[PDB]
């Protein structure tokens, strides 16, 4: 029942106790370990225990547990499910839940910041139009002129699941891709789909290496439009290096701000189908996985070959050298222009930290190494040798099947 | 049942029926997964099917399934079992054994080379003397001037666990540790509590940063004995760098010879508690664990004062610039004095090709991505994109507890 995790590093233990309130489940079973895969409506029967946990969860965080005001509101969301078949959350509510989905969220190597997250409350959003405002919103607001602030922007929440608010979008600033003529792709491989499905809504594509995409937004189920962020709301870095002159000479940039917007956010059954997040990029993020990933704009050739480094074989180390040096200049070009980065060097050491407070404080927290160490330098970071147990708490952020799949038009 | 796995850089997709064969458990349950937890006497009753699996397993692997000496072999070792309590393995099926061990061995990216492999058989061993000899043999063929073959060495099973064969290093070659009255470390500070055990035992201790420990072997149950590895046989590689020519007066070297001792071997439900077994390193094994580890030689701030990186922030990456010019100078210095090495992207580009081939012809490959992706340059090797269904087949090598935790000393 009461389960040990070891650094193998520090020899620090700590016991877990959290893990017993896991809800959900992991896909791994006592044959069969999937800890690697990246994949492994609701009746009023369904939704209340869900809700009470919650309300129960969220009365004991403000001491007021078993309390009359506890009773009451969860006799009037027991109410309000059996005679409308869903509830409303308070303000407060919504606000503890979002935080709580960060807090939970496994994957996440930045939660020290968890309870610094600004909730922007779109529920009384009712048209695409209404969407696009509120994001431009908090697309400036979390930018802040490069200042980065954490926040959420929450959606009205499905009913009966054919009225859906979506945001069609992976994340809210990302660069188009362009199948050529010639077989190779100009711009990031990775939304060649995305592009064409906004050509085919109507988008004008620039058709270059490094085009903003517009949002495709979709309110109460209805066909999504599309609409285009203003420019001077993405703030971009060109990327230079603070010893290679020619680094400039690449021509890369990449955007300030990092927006899931693909994510559902689920609170006491309650299920948020559209609700963008922000926070700001650990620099591995780009230099490694964006630049450096053979099915995204893969530079290492490039960059290893302007470097003259020894090609030829494998064992010269070419690639991690020319790796390092991306890295490099990702950090620098960021914090130049004074746009908040953080590199997975402190990123790390901070999630260490905040593990330490929430066995302390709260009896565990779930964590994937799988996606907790950088994907590059792993066994210099601390997290490496920091075992960690993983679990499904709620509130919680799930991946949803692309809408493009499930949008009946 | 079959599991799919994908390939998040190339979208091949390779289905799983392997897993099927799996019986023992993970650590992980449909509530919590263990994927990051270092560790997650058998009756008649529970021997006879084991050793019916193993058999089965392996008549099939020979194309003798349900031949008459398929079944001549079951009743010959179900008879054995009945009257003697165990049984012995012939000398082909050990060699299948410690073979498909290595094979299922979910940690290791080596497995490619599984076939090929030198099985030692020192099942007719003794004396602590005895492992002596046998071990020097093992170092002295697998190290063959540089030209690493892998090969293992089978002590006797356990019989009632209180006469176990074992090998109390965690490894044939390693470096002493020495904790200093000011709380520093002199040598490897992985090796300081079994350092300790060898002087006790009356080791006569160099106390140099690179001591090569004697063996300390246990025969028959007996209190273990200490030996020194004629330092003739102990092949080692001074570190030093292609273009940095102050690398040397680092006065680093490591031993070629990485051959794990600690390791319990199971096969057909037989357990060789001492069974060292030696391939050869991937070089990051070295620069990156062994020499950048906080816990062991620690040397990344030394390197990275010595190439005046900026020191003052982390943000300036020093450390994974000395880290890749560490491991850059390992693979060079082995590779200049022609001591096999593998880098680790030749390594895991091998295991990619190793992984697919096991899927078409035996319908899976467990493997534990955990320990597979290497400790640096994760994602510009093509296992960081491959997902990888982690699952226990036998024949096994286990992990089994330090012996002086549970030695019965007898005087
Ligand atoms: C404040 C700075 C933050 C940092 C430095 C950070 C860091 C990261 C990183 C590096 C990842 C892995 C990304 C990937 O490999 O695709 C991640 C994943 C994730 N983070 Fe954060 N995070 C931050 C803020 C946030 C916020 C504000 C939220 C939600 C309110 C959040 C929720 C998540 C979730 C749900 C994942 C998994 C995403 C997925 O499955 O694709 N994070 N975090
Ligand atoms: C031929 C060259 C080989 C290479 C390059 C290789 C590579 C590796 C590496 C890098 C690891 C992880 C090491 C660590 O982090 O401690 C490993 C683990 C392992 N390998 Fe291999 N391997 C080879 C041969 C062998 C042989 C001959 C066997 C047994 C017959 C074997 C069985 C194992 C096992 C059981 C583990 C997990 C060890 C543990 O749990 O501590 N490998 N391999
Ligand atoms: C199939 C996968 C299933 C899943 N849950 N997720 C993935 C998204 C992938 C993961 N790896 C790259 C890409 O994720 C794209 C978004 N990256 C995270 C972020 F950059 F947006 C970010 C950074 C810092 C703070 C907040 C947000 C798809
Ligand atoms: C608590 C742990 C449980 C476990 N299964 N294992 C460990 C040994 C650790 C693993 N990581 C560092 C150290 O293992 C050190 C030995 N590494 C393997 C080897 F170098 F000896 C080697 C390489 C290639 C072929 C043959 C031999 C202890
Ligand atoms: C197959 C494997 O699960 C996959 O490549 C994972 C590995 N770890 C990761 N870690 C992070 N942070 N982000 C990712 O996209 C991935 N990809
Ligand atoms: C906590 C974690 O499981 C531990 O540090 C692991 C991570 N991956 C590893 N991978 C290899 N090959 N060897 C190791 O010792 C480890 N250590
Ligand atoms: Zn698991």
């Amino acid at each position: 029942r009461f389960l040990k995790v070891k650094n193998w590093e520090t020899d620090v233990v700590l016991t877990d106790t959290l893990h017993l309130k896991s809800t959900l489940e992991t896909g791994c079973t006592e044959h069969i370990c999937m800890g690697s895969i990246m994949l492994p409506v609701r009746t009023k029967d369904q939704l209340f225990p869900l809700a009470k946990e919650f309300l129960d969860q969220y009365y004991s965080s403000i001491k007021r547990f078993g309390s009359k005001a506890h009773m009451d509101r969860l006799e009037e969301v027991n109410k309000e499910i059996e005679s409308t078949s869903t509830y409303q959350l308070k303000d407060t509510e919504l606000i503890y839940g979002a935080k709580h989905a960060w807090r939970n969220a496994s994957r996440c190597v930045g939660r020290i910041q968890w309870s610094k997250l600004q909730v922007f409350d779109a529920r009384d959003c009712t048209t695409a139009h209404g969407m696009f405002n509120y994001i431009c919103n908090h697309v400036k607001y979390a930018t802040n002129k490069g200042n980065l602030r954490s926040a959420i922007t929450i959606f009205p929440q499905r009913t009966d699941g054919k009225h859906d608010f979506r945001v069609w979008n992976s994340q809210l600033i990302r660069y188009a891709g362009y199948k050529q003529p010639d077989g190779s792709t100009l711009g990031d491989p990775a939304n060649v789909q995305f592009t064409e499905i906004c050509i085919q809504q109507g988008w004008k594509a620039p058709r270059g290496r490094f085009d903003v995409l517009p949002l495709l937004l979709q309110a109460n189920g209805n066909d999504p439009e599309l609409f285009q962020i203003p420019p001077e709301l993405v703030l971009e870095v060109p990327i230079r290096h603070p010893k290679f002159d020619w680094f400039k000479d690449l021509g890369l940039k990449w955007y300030g701000l990092p927006a899931v917007s693909n994510m559902l956010l689920e609170i006491g059954g309650l299920e948020f189908s559209a609700c963008p997040f922000s926070g700001w990029y650990m620099g591995t993020e780009i230099g490694v996985r964006d630049y450096c990933d053979n099915s995204r704009y893969n530079i290492l050739e490039e960059v290893a070959k302007k470097m003259d480094l020894d090609m030829r074989k494998t064992s010269s180390l070419w690639k991690d050298q020319a790796l390092v040096e991306i890295n490099i200049a990702v950090l620098y070009s960021f914090q130049s222009d004074k746009v908040t980065i953080v590199d997975h060097h402190s990123a790390t050491e901070s999630f260490i930290k905040h593990m330490e407070n929430e066995y302390r404080c709260r009896g565990g927290c779930p964590a994937d190494w799988v996606w907790i160490v950088p994907p590059m330098s792993g066994s210099i970071t601390p997290v490496f040798h920091q075992e960690m147990l993983n679990y499904r708490l709620t509130p919680s952020f799930e991946y949803q099947p692309d809408p493009w799949n499930t949008h009946v038009w």
